[PDB]
């Protein structure tokens, strides 16, 4: 993949949240996840996909992945999705937008859904 | 998983695409997307994150996945992900809410992520 | 302005919400909002904005509103903002999406923002 | 209302574009807004609704405006809503989350609602 290397590592969040991910060469995103908030203790497993094969005239590298927040220790009955691109360079970013959905019974299910956008860095 | 069997099969939206999932013991997703609108054609690779233990208490069950809309035909520099829960039963659905962010350059950015709602069913 | 007629009056959404707008000539949109569900009782005041010439081509309307869940009976600490577009003819629609924000402390801000989607007819 | 004060007046989002607001004692927002991006120029209408009796905990106050990008110089065919909330002090902020939608044809309705997030100071 174009941003294989770049995107395969350890990234921080605004709130001190830990994203470690292994980029796959066929566009695989798989890893852990560690929230800094919320009802979550410790590491859960992520999976998403990624553009292995990005636009070369300086647009960011689509990706997505995501999270159930079902571990050893807990289970939040809910998952996260992350959509947004990775920015490659001296401070290279993943800028996001997240949706949050929580089990709910069909009268709450107007209730399931936050939406929030976290920006990841390689330092924090 | 609770939902394994309940989740694990063909899927079809509202705009008349293709999920075809399997939900593993351990709260994985893995399959292929089709779209039937916008930049795409055929199959596309999706992997995701189910809540495997749901609450019994009537609510649905947690879940996401992602496409990024690379295949050996296309490549969109995009990626959606869908985040919603499953409801079973007889009408059993999959309610979703989806972010789709394009690869862009900085200056574009504010314009790289549209928003979106798919409901799937077994029919269709 | 070119839906002013189309727009103005009594909608229902999927909830059993109701909307009560007037459409003015120059693009206001002013009225009230009810909701069937939620920290809410009664008439709320809205107010939003809404394109008075749109295209001619078979596109739908642009509009939004805005409610501030605080009236005489109950104050919900929050706002609902609707997004979407106005889509004429036998079986009028308003189809939105919509960011419920409520007031948190900064440490909950994450948390502060719910996302769904109402469609709003003239029958219900 | 509570953050009358605080609200009023002109604020300036990370894109450099301006909004300039006058908050009633009521609840209501009046003003303007100026993109600095997109299918824009010069000053746009907006109104909106903020929470006038907010929690004294130290949480914000809610609130949300409209723009449709139609002036006397151009029209967009498109509506943005903000939903957020007002953090007083020293560096006081307006914290958002958006929908625009764009007037579309019934087959591109999939494709009408871009999402993004505006922070507003009283600086820049």
């Amino acid at each position: 993949g174009r941003d294989e290397a770049g995107i395969t590592g350890t990234w921080y969040n605004q709130l001190g949240s830990t994203f470690i991910v292994t980029a796959g060469a066929d566009g695989a995103l798989t890893g852990t996840y560690e929230s800094a908030v919320g009802n979550a203790e410790s590491r859960y497993v992520l999976t998403g996909r990624y553009d292995s094969a990005p636009a070369t005239d300086g647009s960011g590298t689509a990706l997505g992945w995501t999270v159930a927040w079902k571990n050893n220790y807990r289970n939040a009955h809910s998952a996260t999705t992350w959509s947004g691109q990775y920015v490659g360079g001296a401070q290279a970013r993943i800028n996001t937008q997240w949706l949050l959905t929580e089990g709910t019974t069909e009268a709450n299910a107007w209730a399931s859904t936050l939406v929030g956008h976290d920006t990841f860095t390689k330092v924090k």
